[PDB]
DNA sequence: GCCAACGTTGGC
DNA sequence: GCCAACGTTGGC
């Protein structure tokens, strides 16, 4: 099951995906996607780090998991 | 031009 | 060799 969750680390509105890999050489590699409560695509800590604001301190966010 | 999906790269 | 970041590409 890979379908849209919400993300409560992030806070509400937030929602986060995690997807396994089919074939090709990375097949059974997973990546994590994230959407904003306004509905934008973010695939890397660095994405959101930029987004969010000064306000977030993502030191201790695991992008991969979804934890603190 | 966008984006799902896999490839490539650099720091570790 | 893993993995985070992001590059590339074909199908839409």
């Amino acid at each position: 099951a890979e379908d849209w969750l919400d993300c409560p680390a992030l806070g509400p509105g937030w929602k986060r995906r995690e997807v396994f890999r089919k074939s090709g050489a990375t097949c059974g590699r997973s990546d994590t996607y994230y959407q904003s409560p306004t509905g934008d695509r973010i695939r890397s800590k660095v994405e959101l780090t930029r987004y969010l604001g000064p306000a977030c301190d993502l030191t201790l966010f695991d992008f991969k998991q979804g934890i603190l």
